[PDB]
């Protein structure tokens, strides 16, 4: 029995996987504060988001998959990692993170890991973990090439032998298609909403391609402040994230430009592989196989493939 640990650090939610147990967290990367004093962490914090009272702020310190805020990120970090804490396993914890595809960022999940008790830390390349954990032949002498759309990036990798040949981390993933949804409400529909509407509207609704099924959206009059109603659409969510979808797919193009012959050669007869919060966005794999003339696979589990493919790792 061990304390030995993965996590995925991602900008919407955070996942830690121990080994000998699997998955044993999977918690909103959110903290209230009060007024500042920790308030709350993770799944009670969610809702707290754009709903705090004068005396507390509900904070994702994660963007961009770094660090904004570093003291309330080191809050969250040391939160989980007490949480999944047991007492009749091993100590001294191995901790593994994944990061994007800077020294100076690096240094930053590094040091604030080990002031939560982890003994050592490793960083796992995100790319890498998520193919790992979606399944790609990553060891194997022949080329694998994944699409992780995370919160904050969209990491872009083809891997062989262990390593990366080729790897690039784009700032466009699903926190840029919430916001994406956000902006279009207040132009298209002079309405103001929340984060968490903007992020429901992506789940139930949300497309890579124009269809359709409609919800019901309510916040903010923009002009007038009253609260209001509006329904939207498939076909108007996918105007709303046409940009950040189409950034996702010249990222993916500009990959398959940089593959090595033999390698692309591996490439033209399975295609991509997509995982991360983004890969469920419907459409998103016909768009993508529509752009490259590629197969275009989802991951099974794909937002739990970045922890899983790091708890490879912790086994072994």
């Amino acid at each position: 029995i061990s304390n030995d640990i993965a996590i995925d650090l991602g900008t919407a939610n955070t996942l830690i996987y121990q080994k000998g147990k699997g998955i044993v967290l999977n918690e909103p990367s959110v903290v209230a504060l009060r007024n500042k004093v920790v308030h709350a962490v993770g799944i009670e914090a969610k809702q707290m988001l754009g709903r705090t009272p004068g005396h507390m702020e509900a904070i994702r310190p994660m963007r961009d998959g770094v660090i904004a805020d570093f003291e309330v990120a080191e809050e969250m970090i040391k939160y989980f990692i007490r949480k999944v804490h047991n007492r009749k396993g091993s100590g001294n914890p191995k901790v593994i993170v994944c990061v994007p595809s800077t020294a100076v960022e690096r240094r930053a999940i590094n040091d604030s890991c080990l002031n939560a008790g982890a003994r050592r830390v490793g960083l796992i390349d995100e790319p890498m973990a998520a193919a790992i954990g979606a399944g790609l032949p990553i060891h194997e002498p022949t080329g694998s090439m994944v699409v992780d759309i995370g919160g904050g990036t969209t990491e872009v990798a083809v891997l062989s032998l262990s390593g990366i040949v080729y790897s690039r981390s784009v700032r466009v993933g699903g926190d840029k298609m919430d916001e994406a949804i956000i902006s279009y409400m207040r132009r298209h529909h002079n309405l103001l909403i929340g984060e968490t509407t903007a992020e429901r509207i992506k789940k139930e609704i949300g497309t890579a391609r124009a269809p359709g099924l409609s919800i019901d959206v309510k916040g903010r009059d923009l002009m007038q402040g009253v609260p209001r109603e509006v329904r939207i659409s498939e076909k108007q969510a996918a105007d709303a994230l046409a940009e950040p979808v189409g950034q996702i797919v010249e990222a993916v193009k500009v990959a398959l430009e940089a593959t090595p012959p033999e390698l692309a050669s591996d490439i033209a007869d399975k295609g991509i592989m997509l995982t991360g919060g983004g890969a469920l966005l419907r459409g998103l794999d016909a768009e993508i196989r529509d752009h490259t003339g590629l197969p275009v696979t989802v991951a099974d589990d794909p937002l739990s493939c970045v922890a899983l493919g790091c708890g490879k790792v912790l086994e072994h």
